[PDB]
């Protein structure tokens, strides 16, 4: 179905906004957070947690401070 | 068009080879190098890049040693 990917890497709760809007329309975002403030990464997951789940989509990591936010329209599997 | 993730973690050059029979199946891969020594990630890289590049499609980071290979049916958009 939605094979789209958004690469980005967000630092603030207004960015983190960004992504779930692009979540709303069925996209897939790869949400790096390596190199921003532990507690800036916790807010972000927290809030994209809450959307993916809204649309009922998922979020996983896939790597070290690392995840990925997808819709129901991707059909996501593995695991790291 | 593909809307499929496969989400794995290759240390050795026969697991590099079924990513590239993932991604000869069209589908999306997400190659975390992450906890493997230097050149096993290199040597991944190289053999991927190869395969994505002859099925049409591309190998982008998207993280600390984590890659993204996708065919040409995945709109891989971003930077990171």
């Amino acid at each position: 179905k939605s094979s789209k990917v958004v690469l980005s890497e967000p630092r603030v709760y207004a960015e983190a906004q960004e992504i779930a809007d692009h979540l709303k329309n069925r996209r897939a975002v790869v949400v790096n957070l390596q190199r921003i403030q532990h507690d800036q990464a916790k807010r972000i997951v927290d809030f994209l947690s809450g959307t993916v789940y809204a649309i009922g989509g998922d979020i996983q990591r896939i790597g070290s401070d690392i995840f990925l936010c997808t819709p129901d329209n991707v059909d996501v599997s593995g695991t790291i």
